[PDB]
């Protein structure tokens, strides 16, 4: 899935995960640590959208 960070339109796309910041390819969102932000503006997980109807 991909999911987008409504500050700053960064998509985490849970197929590359954020391994500059410690997440490897395949890492669901919601396993992303409590305390991850996004990678680009700094915001919450809570700031995230999934995009999916
Ligand atoms: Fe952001």
């Amino acid at each position: 899935a991909k999911w987008v960070c409504k500050i700053c339109g960064y998509i985490y796309d849970e197929d590359a995960g954020d391994p500059d910041n410690g997440i490897s390819p395949g890492t669901k969102f919601e396993e992303l640590p409590d305390d991850w932000v996004c990678p680009i503006c700094g915001a919450p997980k809570s700031e995230f959208e999934k995009l999916e109807d």
